[PDB]
């Protein structure tokens, strides 16, 4: 797994006291994104292509137990290659501490030729930095 | 249950791709799941004042089909659905209003619990009302 | 005025138990959206054109009393034209059945000609309808 | 009392201009503020879990003087001033890592007020002497 640290903030929660459920949803994603830098890919660089684009076409989470403000949280990330055009990222979260499981999560991306959205196959690279993150 | 909300797509749902970040087509989800609330006079809040259960969100998913861009206005189908005593299960499409295509659809299941304990409790039987609808076909 | 109204949803509340305080903020930059599209004015038409853009240039707001999930806010806007590029929108947030007065609030806005981000004249369009709302 | 805290431009915080979203900026701020308080190993939720007082912000402004945009990484120079037995206020400075380039000015002031009440009272004391930082120059 790449493992992403992520405090929790006083924006994170909600008025039941506790993080709120897409928040999670966004640490998720933000440690899609430091993987994505650490392995020199930018999802930045893409979008301002625009020949392509590599869009979430599917996100789930399940909830375990609650997490608060300042708690020190770890999300464990690994993805495996679906299909040509797909790969998977599988995110656990979890109190830094104790390794109480907070939540587990899935994101499903593709690859896609612009203007037409079409399914087009996923870059090479990101291909590449995918296989050298180990999926069970 | 059912409802339908109308969803005016800000500049703060959309991100530097120039269209709808995912989580916001969840956050307009969530916001029916509280619309349709309001309409039968039920309150999350008032569960947390008294804080003797919580109804926390234990599931959520979403599937994208089609972007949205800032200004457009979305309507978000909702139906709830009992799956348990201590359990229900929200349903929702995403849809431009205009043109009706389908943008997205999800579902997240809710749970009520006892506080501190955090076991499973029956659902409020105001909420479980609410759900079955009867006054309406 | 133009008056915006906004029901509290849960995303909008922290761990505190109340309005996290930048969301009051969002609230009015809906009211604004709002007005905008009103007077049939499109803040991504601007976006899309890209020859000019109408830039948030500040923000500030004070707090007088908190809200909470499921309450039903009104957001009372009114708009000044501060200079030939720069406007500024005055915001009064309150609970909408008893007036209880939550926030006030300011944005400036500015109009710049792209890439170079030089200032521009606001265009007419936007001055006709800044006219139309009256401020004391 | 001071800190740095660095902050990388994550999708979410960009808006379909291409660019950070105004207020993004302001939560980096508080952000910023939190960061300081763990540095200093103190608790908003200690706080708010005790109950007997809130340490709500009561006034925040900024001003935009350049944008940022996704994958930029971005530093925020807090300074925190006590004004009053009740009231202190932060100070922040928003700039690009590399080149230093000023992004954002802004202020928040936050107070203590004992509950349920809700009238001023001063701030603890370990927050005082936080914000004293008399251990550095």
């Amino acid at each position: 797994t790449f493992t992403y640290e992520r405090q929790v903030y006083l924006a994170d929660t909600d008025g039941a006291g506790v993080v709120y459920f897409n928040q999670f949803l966004q640490m998720c994603h933000e440690a899609y994104e430091s993987w994505l830098s650490s392995e020199h890919l930018s999802l930045q660089n893409i979008i301002s292509v625009g020949d392509f684009a590599l869009p979430l076409v599917h996100a789930s989470i399940d909830f375990f137990a609650p997490a608060h403000c300042g708690d020190r949280l770890l999300v464990n990330l690994t993805i495996t290659q679906a299909s040509a055009h797909r790969f998977c990222c599988d995110y656990e979260i979890s109190q830094a501490e104790s390794a109480q499981l907070l939540a587990r999560a899935q994101t499903h991306h593709v690859c896609i030729a612009l203007p037409e959205r079409k399914k087009a196959p996923l870059p090479q690279p990101w291909q590449t930095a995918i296989c050298d993150l180990d999926h069970p």
